[PDB]
Order: structure tokens, then C-alpha cells, then sequence
């Protein structure tokens, strides 16, 4: 039942003793009615200094700052996730990958700039009564805490959202999108590619995803884009993945010698099957991200008539 | 959900610090054996958190368990479950510095940092007598140490097996030293309601004389262990606390106790008129001469 916190690095182990801390104190901590605008300025901060003690996978002296506890915890909530989960899909075994994911492949840990905590605390509140009115439904990043370790006397901010990739479905191909830009050359040449806008519109591919999936889809990226747009961000992109049904068969049975394209959309909430009438049988996941930073509205428009073309 | 609601802000640090140390341990495996290391080890950890859990607790404080490897150990090797102890700690906030958890079941004593040093001195000759004497023994029997800083103020704890029943009621208690000088009960001390009387008040009555057969034997076999073991470790200035139960004072199952749970205590020899609990006290002050002087008065009674 041993939490072990062993990881390869020092960070990562710390990252895990301070999700687990945390996520044990909030327990002890009462659920409010509603969120009191202290909680939109808090921040739980705590110091390990042990000697002799306990060394074997955490260093003996680091901090543990975890901001606006409360808000991340009824966020938490707002998205569906239960804490216990949240900090099992983080402690049961170190994360991986500075970008990181858990283990289980459910949740995303983004190191992140001082300045990024900072605009994420100018728009916490906005953030919360936006999740709070589309009661989740949405394609921004999903945010379930924010975090500053010390180690080695060096703070590292990491920010945790939903994967927005399946857990179960693996993905095929991926995509960036936002003047010309097109992935490097030496990207180009990578195993997974993370294609840009130029590329796509030379491959000319489009996601199949009829009419129903279409109108929800496009309706809440209309009303993010205009939420993001009233809090004046900019440099945002939509992530896009696409996992192609009949290869996951394959290469599911060169795994044997040596349900599918079903997905649960309370977990894979980005994801969207293909239309019935599809050529190749698809799944498609896509999000907004990268949220944390020559109009806001003009680029409010230019997004969202792009990301309008790229459908069926 | 564990509140930490207590009668002191201290009191709601001790159990928060309780409560975190265990479950940290938890964490922590067990080791074929003890090391050096351990009784020369700490755990120290500062909390300062911002509007954030201050309704119960403080926003700033700090929390350090002396040993916690060999703590552990001696919860262990006494019979203690950490997860018993942690809920007698942090279940309902302690009481009447001298404490007792809410259930009456350990002992919550504030202490001085020269008493402190002391422990540290003794430990690993401590651990090691009771790894020989398997538990079975009279003196004290600490389960934990922790330094608590509060608005800047450290504050000292060591933790141990209450003496008295956490079920039956205690009606006369003593506290006894040998001391060749003469120690009696003050008038005012007289005038509390369980009064400590000393060694004189007690010569002076016939249920005061116990009564015991069989059991009286090896029970001075383990006292002459223990005497014989801080004479060796230059402790002076100990003590015997002693406690009676008069089961008909009760009524007014009864005179039952799980001796498991209490286990200091002793039922009276048929030849009697009740239940006694008996143990050495006091033991963190640093000749031979108080020892022999100290075995032979409690020899006889
Ligand atoms: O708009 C905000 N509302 C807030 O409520 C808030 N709380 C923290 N921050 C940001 O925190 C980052 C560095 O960490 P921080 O300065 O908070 O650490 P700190 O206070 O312990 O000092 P030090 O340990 O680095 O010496 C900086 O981006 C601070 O602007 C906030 N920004
Ligand atoms: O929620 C997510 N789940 C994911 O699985 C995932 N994978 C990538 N991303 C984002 O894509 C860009 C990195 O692309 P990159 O080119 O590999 O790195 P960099 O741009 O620094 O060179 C950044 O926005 C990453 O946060 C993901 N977000």
C-alpha cells in the first residue's frame, strides 16, 4: 500500500510527495458552498527539512506550494475528476514524458513560467465562472492544480490539465494549429511529428465528423474563443489528434504474435468519432491549449473561421 | 474529515503533526533492523499557508519528531499499532502541561529541552533493554518526541503509555522515591482530589499495605532489571507511581480490565479487603547509592 514516491529524478519524486500531501490535507478540508474570493488568493506552502530520515527516494530538504488549493480542488470537481484519482493517476507510479504526463496517460504536468502562474491567477475567476456556465463543456485546457516546487533551491512551476489525448486510443497524427508556418524539417523527420498549419493544408486532410458532432463542437469553440478574447490572450492553439481505427487493429495483432474505436467520452472528453458515412473509420481528439500568455479579437476571428473550415 | 479542533492551538498542531508523521511513515518501510543513523535522525517539516485551512489551525507553524525509525520501533516492540496510536492523538483533541489523549489510553507530557538531550543520551541503551526484556518491564515507555514551533515559541513533548485504565477509575494514587530524606504530602497537595501522596502517607494504612503471592516474585526479578539498569545509566531522582482501585467504590464488568490494554495493573491477592497499577516515573534527570536505597523500599511493600 507503500507510495515508494521513487522516481528518476528528484523532481519528479517531490512532485509526487506533494500531490500526494496535498491532495490528503484538502481531504481533511470541507467542501464550501461557494468559493469566498480568499480562495482565489491562497496558496498552501510547506518545507521538508529531514536529516538522516527518509532519504532513500526524496531528498532530505525541498517545498511544496500548491496555489489556490480550493479553486483547483472545485475545479477538480467541475471537470469530474475525484481527487483520490487525481493523485493516484500521479503517486501510483512517477510520471513521464518540460512536459510530462502520468503514468496512466490520463493527466498532463506542463512546467511553466512565473509569469504564466501569474496570468493564471489574473484570470483564475473569470476561468472558474466560465467553467461554472458551460458547466465543463468546453475545449480550453482543463486546469486541476498549479504548483511551485523548490529543489535544490531551484522553484519549478508545473500546471496539470487533462490529457487531451485518449488514455486507451492511441494517436496517429498531430497537429497544431493557429502569416505561413510549417513544422521544421528536422521535426518532419520526427517519430511522432507535431505538424503545423502549412502542412495540413498540403496534406489536405479533414475530419469527418457529421453534423451533430459538428454544431456541438462549433458552438463551444465559439464561445471560448469570444471568452478568451474578452480576457485579451493571445499565442493560443488548437491541438488536434487523429487515431485511425484500422491501424490500431494492426498493430494490436503484430503485438499478439510476438471496445476498438469505442472511447468513453467521460474520460476522452476532446474526442469525437467519425461520422457513419466515413471513409476511413477515425477518431479525432481536439482542444484548445497553450492558454497562458496583432488583436485579441482579430485573432479571436481569424481562429475561429480556420478551425471552421476544418470539418465536415 | 480530522478537524484538529482543540482546546489550544498547540493541541491542534500536535494532532495534525501526529497525524502527518504516521501517515508519512507509513510510506516508509520497515528495516530488517535499526541503524545507527536513526537515533542521531529527525523529521522536521514547516507549514505557512495562506488563507487557506486557518479555521482549525495555524497558518504558520512547524513540526519535528525526534527518531522516527526508532520511535516506530518501540511503538512496535511495546505492542502499539501506529494507526491505534494516531487515532488516540487525533480523534478528539486531547485533555487534562499534562495531557491524555481523549480515550485516556497514552500520555502527552511537555517537556524540557535539557530532558530532551537527556533521551537522546539514553536511546539506543533504552531500545536495546527493550529489545532484551521484550516489553516486559516497569519503566516508562515512550512512543514518540516531537519539537512543535508556534508563533515562533518551540515547544517539547515525549509520549508514553499511560499509567491508569482508560476504562476504570482510579481511587488513591502515590508517588514514591526512597529518598533517605522525607518526603510527605503537602497539605495543599492534601487538598486536590486525587492527592500524590508520598511515601509517609502511605505507611500509615492497611489497604495500603498490598497483598500479592505468586506474581510478587517476578515482578521484583523486572524491578531489580530496571533499577539495576539506571543505576548503571546515572539516572537519579526517579519514582514510583502508584494507583488503587476499590471495586466496591465502583458500584457505589467491575474490577475487570483487558491486561492487554492495561498493563501495569494487578487484581488483589484473595487476602485482600481491590486493583493496583504500579510503574517507575520521572526518569529524564541525570547515583547506585538512590537506586539500592529506591529497590529496597519497594521491595518490601
Ligand atoms: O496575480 C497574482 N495573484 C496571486 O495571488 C499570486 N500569487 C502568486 N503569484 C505569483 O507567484 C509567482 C512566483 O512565486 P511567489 O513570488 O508567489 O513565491 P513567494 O511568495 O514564496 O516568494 P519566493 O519564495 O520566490 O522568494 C509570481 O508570478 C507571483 O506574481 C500571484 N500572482
Ligand atoms: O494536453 C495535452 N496533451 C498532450 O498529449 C499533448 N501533447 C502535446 N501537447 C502540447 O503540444 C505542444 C508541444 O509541441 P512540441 O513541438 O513537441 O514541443 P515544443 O513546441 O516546445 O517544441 C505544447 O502545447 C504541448 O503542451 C499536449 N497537450
Amino acid at each position: 500500500k507503500v507510495k515508494l514516491f521513487r522516481a528518476s529524478e528528484p523532481i519528479l519524486s517531490v512532485l509526487m510527495w506533494g500531490v500526494n500531501h496535498t491532495i490528503n490535507e484538502l481531504s481533511n478540508v470541507p467542501v464550501p458552498v461557494m468559493l469566498m474570493p480568499d480562495d482565489f488568493k491562497a496558496y498552501s506552502k510547506i518545507k521538508v527539512d529531514n536529516h538522516l530520515f527518509n532519504k532513500e527516494n526524496l531528498p532530505s530538504r525541498f517545498k511544496f506550494k500548491e496555489y489556490c488549493p480550493m479553486v483547483f480542488r472545485n475545479l477538480r470537481e467541475r471537470f469530474g475528476i475525484d481527487d483520490q484519482d487525481y493523485q493516484n493517476s500521479v503517486t501510483r507510479s512517477a510520471p513521464i514524458n518540460r512536459f510530462l504526463t502520468t503514468y496512466d496517460r490520463r493527466f498532463v504536468i506542463k512546467t511553466v513560467s512565473s509569469e504564466d502562474v501569474a496570468e493564471m491567477h489574473n484570470i483564475l475567476k473569470k476561468y472558474h465562472q466560465f467553467i461554472v456556465e458551460c458547466h465543463g463543456n468546453t475545449l480550453l485546457p482543463q486546469f486541476l492544480g498549479m504548483y511551485r516546487l523548490t529543489v535544490d533551491g531551484v522553484e519549478t512551476y508545473m500546471v496539470v490539465t487533462r490529457d487531451v489525448f485518449s488514455h486507451r486510443l492511441t494517436v496517429h497524427r498531430k497537429y497544431d494549429l493557429k502569416v505561413a508556418r510549417e513544422a521544421s524539417d528536422k521535426e518532419k523527420a520526427k517519430d511522432l511529428p507535431t505538424f503545423k498549419d502549412n502542412d495540413f493544408l498540403n496534406e489536405g486532410q479533414k475530419l469527418h465528423v457529421g453534423e451533430e458532432s459538428k454544431k456541438n463542437f462549433l458552438e463551444k469553440l465559439k464561445r471560448d474563443v469570444e471568452f478568451l478574447a474578452q480576457l485579451k490572450i493571445m499565442d493560443y492553439s488548437l491541438l488536434v489528434g487523429i487515431h485511425d481505427v484500422d491501424r490500431a487493429e494492426q498493430e494490436e495483432m503484430e503485438v499478439e504474435e510476438r471496445g476498438p474505436g469505442e472511447f468513453d467520452p467521460s474520460v476522452d472528453v476532446y474526442a469525437m468519432k467519425s461520422h457513419e458515412s466515413s471513409p476511413k473509420k477515425e477518431v479525432y481528439f481536439m482542444a484548445i491549449i497553450d492558454i497562458l500568455t496583432v488583436n485579441p479579437e482579430q485573432y479571436s476571428k481569424r481562429f475561429n473561421e480556420f478551425m471552421s473550415n476544418i470539418l465536415t
